């Protein structure tokens, strides 16, 4: 389609359009976690399927996640593409939320995680934190480059406006390196070492797309959270993702 903002020498291979009243998330296309409080990184919220406790829909063309204090609990949603893909131009327009403690992330997995993580790999595309407000970054995850090693692969940058407006986030994959941009300009390189090595390259091997909304957490949460700030959406235009013609 001549409408789709296309990188040179890709085509369109998959597209999550999201296409004014709310409906459900086309369950072809993502399948949802059920996870209590504290299953990962000691986050805060509960990830549920969905009264108007309904955390994940589709309104105006776009996927909105929603932070929502029900009872004693915060209420969120995350998601996982049911297709998965080696290799590519992953593109999403994404709107923070606004909070203290917040944690929207838009990032990848692979399917095979037999080797566990971080050994299995992992591509951070979009990430981001209600505590430090418009500073997004992307990272690589394995087992020469993580947080426990303090070796991390990362790359930082503030956009203004970022919490309350659309931006385009992307990550171009190839097997040769990974990058990401923020609005068509590059942010984060990891280059392919070309040493064949799984320590510092499992990224050889299909990912599929992860969208959430934490609350809290390792990251989210180190500075405290402010349940003030609730309701608060992560709101998601399209996800599309291109490979190499
Ligand atoms: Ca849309």
């Amino acid at each position: 389609d001549p409408n789709i903002p296309t990188p040179e020498g890709y085509a369109l291979v998959w597209q999550e359009e999201f296409d004014g009243r709310p409906a459900l998330v086309n369950a072809s296309n993502w399948r949802f976690e059920n996870w209590a409080p504290g299953t990962v990184n000691n986050e805060l919220q509960r990830y549920v399927a969905g009264g108007n406790d309904t955390t994940a829909m589709v309104k105006d063309g776009a996927l909105h996640i929603t932070l929502k204090k029900r009872g004693n609990e915060v209420l969120s949603a995350r998601m996982n593409s049911r297709e998965s893909w080696q290799y590519g131009y992953v593109e999403a327009r994404i709107r923070l939320p606004k909070g203290k403690g917040t944690w929207p992330a838009f990032w990848m997995m692979p399917v095979d995680q037999r080797e566990g993580w971080p050994a299995c790999g992992e591509i951070d595309i979009m990430e981001e934190v209600g505590t430090n407000p418009n500073y997004t970054s992307s990272s690589i995850h394995c087992t020469a480059y993580n947080h426990v090693k303090g070796t991390q692969k990362t790359a930082e940058r503030f956009t203004a406006g970022a919490e309350g407006e659309y931006h385009v986030y992307a990550l171009e994959w190839t097997a040769d390196y990974i990058r990401t941009f923020v609005d068509g300009q590059p942010l984060f390189y990891f280059a392919n070492d070309g040493q064949r090595k799984a320590a510092t390259w499992p990224f050889d091997k299909p990912f599929f797309v992860i969208l959430n909304l934490a609350w809290g957490g390792m990251w989210g949460g180190m500075n405290g959270v402010d349940e003030s700030a609730l309701p608060t959406t992560m709101s998601v235009d399209y996800v599309r993702v291109f490979q190499r013609r």
